[PDB]
């Protein structure tokens, strides 16, 4: 009559991979030293957002227009360091540099771990009412009684302006790309 | 069981692995609880031979002490009854999913696609 | 009626690496000296963080930026010792001198083990209410009452001031590098 | 017992091995308690056989003198029992793991799967 191959049943899901990695927004700050001057002074912060079920990142950071800034400094020095401060008890306070770029060598490889992403939850007992801030900075709060894995990137400068140059407004650009996510 | 599309969902995932288990659970306590993992498939061997048995197979006979009022549901998930006071021979494979997703891939809505094939019944 | 092929049983674990083997924290100093002048100073120290399971490491310290402090000294070199100071009495005071590195060979190999890592056990007879800090420097207490292997850096510097040369701000870099951990 | 994803745990470990030792504890004194090494397994020998004999499986008698109220559990875990009052026999497998990960790698959830396929049965 009938001979059924047996192969009509059937299971079906779905998948998807709706946002990127990593999400940066920029709070950085201003070099204004006199003409020549030598000097160092903090720029500010970079956050960096992580996504869902992202536990490692491996960036590349690069002074993108280091050719631009060349006949206005006689050096520059970017140094990077991964930190934050907390009121936890239970995730602590951190601090890691972890790259120095200048005009002779724009990029540099930065990995961030377990301890450079900060992570609260609410409904335990360390993170009951805690906030998540720059270091030194209280009144800059970026986490609040939420779970949202943060990394803060603290970006300081050493330079030295170029004898006799007068210059205005000219930007300094940090580009960042992702190398691999676990 | 095959992972029918394996090779559409190669280009998206740098691996991924289903792991199948077959359980239950119930307030039966004459037929007890029950756990097997039975396969564990991927992109490069999509296809499994899975075996079900006696304790793979959850039958209640309401008519007895031991089944006077008792259901059967999904491991873990008690708001899931799939059988309630009656005789319905029924085995339940929980899917589980190993992945890793390609570096820069972004994608929305393609379906992952499983077939199941009658080898030999009795 | 039905051949088993007898294959269908499995058990599955887990495993992650999610933290690198150690994290550095930075607390050096500065130097201070006339024009031209010999002299001497304590920098400060770096806190080695030692990471799960973790028992020997073997590291490269490097002065990154030896080149850009050529024109400034005649001479400069810095020397790494491993030691720290505690009330436990059972795992004592500890001081080894690991490495001294110069302009003109910036990089030295340093290896930790067992005595370089500090370890506390709260819920033992030695370890009751014992600290752990900086030596000669007891307000910096690193570790209280808690089990965090830890080794302490502490950097010296040796140093000549070139002829003349007037410095503001420039920076003295070290990086680390791990080989090998185990 | 073979470590069936063997290939895919090489590039995060230098080396891995599984020891799995067969044994449990009881407070049947009549029984006795029993442990029992049984094969050491790698990346580079995935494969081993394991022989499990009269020994190697419990049985409790919960109507003879011996066997009065006895349970069986895990080696060093009292609090996990797995037979109580009734004829079950039961085998507990019991592994451990000596690891080398590979320098510098970095992994969140890749699995480790163990196959077993029976060979002879009396
Ligand atoms: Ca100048
Ligand atoms: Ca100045
Ligand atoms: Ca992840
Ligand atoms: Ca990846
Ligand atoms: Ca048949
Ligand atoms: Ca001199
Ligand atoms: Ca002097
Ligand atoms: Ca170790
Ligand atoms: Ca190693
Ligand atoms: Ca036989």
């Amino acid at each position: 009559t009938t001979q059924s191959p047996l192969n009509s049943f059937y299971a079906t899901g779905t998948a998807q991979a709706v946002s990127e990695p990593i999400d940066v927004e920029s709070h950085l700050g201003s070099i204004t030293p006199a003409a020549g001057a030598q000097g160092s002074d903090d720029i500010g912060y970079a956050i960096v957002w992580i996504k869902d079920q992202v536990n490692d990142v491996k960036l590349k950071v690069t002074l993108a227009n280091a050719e631009q800034l060349k006949p206005y400094f006689k050096y520059l020095q970017i140094q990077i360091t991964s930190g934050y401060e907390t009121n936890s008890t239970a995730l602590g306070n951190f601090s890691e540099t972890k790259a120095v770029i200048s005009l002779d060598n724009p990029s540099a490889v930065i990995v961030l771990d377990k301890e450079d992403i900060a992570v609260l939850y609410p409904d335990k007992t360390g993170y009951t009412n805690t906030s998540i801030w720059v270091p030194g900075e209280p009144d800059k709060i970026i986490v609040y009684n939420e779970t949202k894995p943060v990394a803060i990137l603290n970006f300081k400068a050493f330079y030295e302006a170029k004898e006799g140059m007068l210059f205005d407004s000219l930007p300094v650009i940090f580009n960042f790309q992702v190398l691999q996510v676990g």
